[PDB]
């Protein structure tokens, strides 16, 4: 009761060329994510921010981890450590590097990835699901 230490709140693609946002509350209904999608134009350039919050004590080696599939089959896996934090008033944004979505023809279509947030205490900070469409144009 009721504010835990931890809290994920969102996921954010962060593309300057899309036309619309790429926000995921994840204070929502997981679940929901599973029937949606972000679409991005093959090639763009976008980075993923995780937004959380700390607010009582210090949380150690905060990691934020992706599994990718494509039609229900794992493709890859990405680990990035995100560090130690202290509790404070802001919500802190982790972002990863700046990728480029997939381009071709071969390589279009949905995949879904598998999130996680976690720390050295191996504590589920939370999972969720989600998917990203990659078109030929927005």
């Amino acid at each position: 009761a009721m504010v835990p230490n931890v809290v994920v709140t969102g996921l954010t693609l962060v593309c300057s060329s899309a036309p619309g946002p790429l926000e995921l509350d994840l204070t929502g209904d997981l679940e929901s994510f599973k029937k949606q999608s972000f679409v991005l134009k093959e090639g763009v350039e976008y980075r993923i921010k995780i937004s959380f919050r700390v607010n009582r004590e210090i949380v150690s080696g905060m990691k934020y981890i992706q599994h990718t599939y494509r039609k229900g089959v794992k493709i890859d896996k990405t680990d990035y450590m995100v560090g130690s934090y202290g509790p404070r008033a802001a919500a802190y944004e982790f972002l990863t590097p700046v990728e480029e979505a997939p381009k071709g023809m071969l390589a279009r279509g949905s995949y879904s990835i598998k999130s996680r947030f976690t720390d050295d205490d191996k504590t589920d900070h939370l999972s969720w699901e989600w998917n990203l469409t990659i078109k030929k144009d927005w």
